[PDB]
């Protein structure tokens, strides 16, 4: 986390998300009255872009915190864009360096896969310590969605990625006790691509998280209960899992949304298949939880279980955001 | 490494390279008489699956060792194929572990990407403290070859993955004084990937590592001097790497080749540029010293410099083998 952020290829790569850079350079600069003649800290800044951003809107002074290697490449673009009085880069973690000075509004990019990925969010929440009580964060709120999903075709190539572990003679090796194992990882893997929409069975959940207000420690463990609607007869083969965040500014709301009604960003969208579908008709209503535990490799264990309410049927899964599957 | 090898998914990805699993068996099951009623150590064994070739060839008792929870799947494929009593899996580190009883035959694959990347050569050697005077291992010896080659294609392909930074206006941001580190961090990533042979400007220097005497120590520190004699006239845009290894029964040698002249593998072929390409006359010499130092990261860094003699024109890079470009 702090050698892969180093890149600047890695940062190449997110910049060029036309949704994410555009949408925050949106946010800041339709808010600008929020940033003139204010002090900001950006929090995990990489390559400096919101800090460049926040500099556009006229802001006073920007601190701009980076862990990686990136900071001595951020030091570079603020002294050629002529900017070394306003952007301050301070190499470190934000919970280890000084300010000098508390702030009027803290600045991020802190969302991984299912908004939560990567914990970058607990730095983000720690830098409150510098806001004043006057003070705003962008994004301000974030809004992560549930919804069942019926994929017959992703369900069954989980079972054909195993089907090598059959072999009765593997060069004379009999690998076949090892199939349901192996069956077993696969749907263990959170599924990272985007999705139609047709395949929801139901609206989604919300569940919103406030900046402003949340502590570190709420992320430790997040508790996401759910009743579903069923509109849709079929199999319900997992839930699917997206984001979205609002800048909230004096003069306007913006979104920035990951929803697969909206166009593509490189976080897609994530699903997590049951161990084993579920049958419900419209009408029918699935209930259950979804419980996010933060790990020590910096990602979460997913824990999902589900029942129709109408026929008691009900499925799990235990998941590692850690390892997912790429598709897309 | 010791999560990464945990999945089945991987082990399944390497047993799928034909040649591997294949010349693995050959080498073995040809020299069966080197097995037969004899005691073996698997190191890193993953699966089991060169136990059992052990076990084919009448091997009396064979401990496989493996540090990550593919000990637990080993444990069930020995269970099933009916063998508990012959292999004996010991889940944990080769270094920390204890075995009953000294052996006449070490067996693994522990080579990565130019041999020596993942640094599990270093576990094997370790292991040779359970070896009798008598004992053989498998493989026995490891040819690294490097060459000079020309690749106009792929020097070029550096400058226009960097071209991104060169934008004076990225939303208002001029990115340009970075595009020099970035095409920089280009530069230093080893490329995998296969090629023709119609690029290399020189025969293969060998450098052997005869595994039956090197010790652990011998691999913190590679040295490897060349003189190329140059069979073409052109720019050299680097060097390229791969291996050989031979299983030296006493039947029959076996080798297993990563050459491009050979069948592709899954350890491709690998090519570090050098910063700025030579000018080379047919008839010239190309000399220097690719250097590998093992770093903290179970990796190495890589230190080239060539000269042309004739010339005096000099070239060289530091790349990080933690980081490889996979153009396949
Ligand atoms: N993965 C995402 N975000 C998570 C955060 C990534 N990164 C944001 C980079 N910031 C930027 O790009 N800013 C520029 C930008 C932002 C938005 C739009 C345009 C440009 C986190 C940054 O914090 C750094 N750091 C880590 N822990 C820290 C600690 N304790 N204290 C201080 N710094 C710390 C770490 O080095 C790294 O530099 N985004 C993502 C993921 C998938 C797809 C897509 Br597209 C986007
Ligand atoms: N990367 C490669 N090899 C490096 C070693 C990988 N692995 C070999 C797996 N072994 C097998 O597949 N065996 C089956 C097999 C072998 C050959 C042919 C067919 C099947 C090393 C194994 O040691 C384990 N371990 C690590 N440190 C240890 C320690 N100190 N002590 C004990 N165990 C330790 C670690 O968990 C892991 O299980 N091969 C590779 C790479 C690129 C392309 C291709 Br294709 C192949």
């Amino acid at each position: 986390y702090f050698q892969f952020y180093g890149y600047l290829s890695q940062q190449q790569n997110m910049m060029q998300d036309y949704v994410r850079t555009g949408t925050y350079q949106r946010a800041i600069l339709q808010n600008h009255t929020d940033f003139k003649d204010k002090i900001v800290l950006d929090v995990g800044c990489g390559s400096g872009i919101l800090s460049f951003f926040a500099a556009q809107a006229g802001a006073r002074k920007i601190y701009a915190v980076e862990a990686s290697t990136m900071a001595q490449h951020a030091e570079v673009l603020v002294k050629s864009n002529n900017l070394t009085d306003r952007i301050v880069v301070i190499p470190g973690k934000v919970e280890e360096v000084s300010l000098p000075e508390q702030v009027d509004i803290i600045i991020s990019e802190p969302m991984g896969y299912m908004l939560f990925n990567e914990r970058m969010l607990e730095s983000y929440l720690h830098a409150k310590k510098y806001l004043k009580p006057s003070g705003n964060m962008f994004p301000t709120i974030g809004d992560v969605h549930l919804a069942p999903f019926t994929d017959e075709q992703l369900y069954m190539e989980q079972f054909t990625k195993a089907n090598f572990w059959y072999q009765p003679s593997f060069h004379g090796v009999d690998l076949s006790a090892l199939r349901g194992a192996a069956v077993d990882e696969y749907f263990r893997q959170p599924v990272v691509d985007t999705f139609d929409i047709r395949i929801l069975m139901a609206k989604s959940v919300k569940y919103t998280v406030n900046f402003l207000e949340a502590k570190e420690g709420d992320l430790h463990r997040i508790e996401i209960p759910f009743k579903f609607h069923m509109l849709h007869s079929g199999l319900v083969h997992g839930l699917a899992f997206w984001f979205d965040v609002a800048f909230i500014g004096s003069i306007m709301t913006v979104w920035l949304s990951t929803a697969p009604t909206e166009p593509l960003t490189h976080w897609y969208q994530v699903r997590c298949l049951f161990q084993s579908p579920l049958f419900a008709k419209a009408g029918d209503t699935l209930s259950g939880t979804c419980l996010l535990i933060a790990n020590k490799r910096q990602s979460y264990d997913i824990s999902i279980v589900a029942q129709v309410d109408q026929t008691g049927s009900k499925s799990s899964n235990l998941l590692d955001l850690k390892n997912p599957f790429f598709r897309y």
